[PDB]
């Protein structure tokens, strides 16, 4: 009750999925986050300073969202709003950010929707860019664009990766977009049936599925295709979740290719390295995710911009700071890129193959090989 404290409190807020079907994404984005934290107090590298993430859940669901991001914008004052899980969550929570003037950084979505928002900045690349690299490396390998096919949530999130799909095909050939296969499922359900019925109904058959949902529904699509005897090529957007899917299919992901936003968790890049140790550190029971990785660089550029700031560390002290990155190495092997007029600082798509046991690294030069 005597002891003076002088350490400055330096809230941050999250709004993400801790429970329900998809509670993998936002509980391993929120350890991510908080081994960065637990590594910047370790190595005092904000001194003064104490982090404190204020992280609630919404479930995945947008009506939980916009409750939590007044709460968290105001009666928390927090000085950002940092890796939200979420399409349609995000389209709700931004609008709170704004109005505030709360940063809104490192969102766990590629939407494009945050990348037309002043206040949002991105870590990660985007959908568009996941599934171009996707539909290019398919076609490349004498996958025809008539023959790929998507199932997507039946929501924000799902139009969004579709229409990347849909503009990456259009530039190998013209098409209408009643022409793709296109199954759908509701957000937060394993209501796959209906959506794939439609895959196997088109003509023709597709021979490639891009899958834009969440492990949980997109693990019963693959097991219920391979039911119904159907193997495409499936191949997996970073937001379903690479990790949780192979372990819920076990042998059955053998196989799946996954594009990611981040470098393999088990490469040696120096940030990579750093990402193990921290998190060996802050729970050494944790798996390592690719979920994790990412929640982890988002700390990491966050603490970097804070330690940049002279005077008060505040919603616009850290806007600005976060501006103020220019082109940055943290480690990840191509720099990163962050500026008044440039809100996403990677643009670089991971591609891996899941495994029997494993996933790894792979060239899309080997796809289908």
């Amino acid at each position: 009750d005597a002891t003076p404290v002088d350490a400055q409190l330096l809230k941050f807020g999250m709004s993400t999925a801790l429970s329900g079907p998809a509670a993998e994404l936002g509980i391993n984005m929120r350890h991510g986050i908080l081994a960065a934290f637990d590594e910047a107090k370790a190595k005092n590298h904000l001194p003064s300073k104490t982090l404190k993430l204020i992280a609630l859940d919404d479930g995945y669901e947008p009506a939980r969202t916009a409750p939590n991001m007044h709460r968290l914008t105001d009666e928390h004052e927090v000085l950002a709003v940092v890796g939200n899980v979420g399409t349609p969550t995000a389209i709700t929570a931004i609008p709170i950010a704004q109005q505030t003037k709360t940063p809104f950084f490192g969102a766990f979505t590629g939407a494009s929707a945050l990348r037309k928002v002043e206040f949002v900045i991105n870590y990660r690349a985007s959908y568009a860019e996941e599934t171009a690299a996707m539909v290019d490396a398919l076609v490349a390998k004498g996958i025809k664009p008539e023959e790929i096919g998507f199932f997507t949530q039946n929501d924000s999130y799902g139009d969004d990766g579709f229409f990347g799909g849909l503009a990456a095909i259009r530039r190998h050939q013209s098409v209408k977009v009643s022409s793709l296969p296109h199954g759908r499922y509701r957000r937060n359900t394993s209501q796959v049936e209906d959506g794939l019925a439609d895959l196997l109904m088109h003509q023709p058959l597709p021979k490639a599925v891009i899958m834009v949902g969440t492990y949980e529904p997109c693990s019963k699509l693959i097991r219920m295709a391979r039911m119904n005897n159907f193997n495409p090529q499936f191949l997996a957007v970073s937001f379903v979740g690479a990790d949780a899917l192979q372990r819920s299919l076990g042998d059955l992901a053998n196989g799946i290719v996954a594009t990611q936003v981040v470098p393999h968790f088990d490469s040696d890049l120096p940030l990579v390295r750093e990402y193990r140790d921290a998190m060996r550190d802050y729970d050494p029971e944790l798996p390592l995710s690719f979920v994790s990785l990412e929640g982890y660089i988002v700390g990491r550029i966050l603490v970097k911009a804070v330690t940049s700031i002279k005077g008060e560390i505040s919603r616009s002290s850290i806007a600005a700071a976060l501006e103020q990155l220019g082109q940055f190495d943290i480690g990840l092997g191509a720099p990163l890129t962050l500026g008044p007029n440039d809100h996403q600082a990677s643009s670089k798509v991971w591609p891996v193959l899941i495994g029997a046991d494993s996933s790894q690294s792979l060239a899309w030069e080997e796809l289908l090989s």
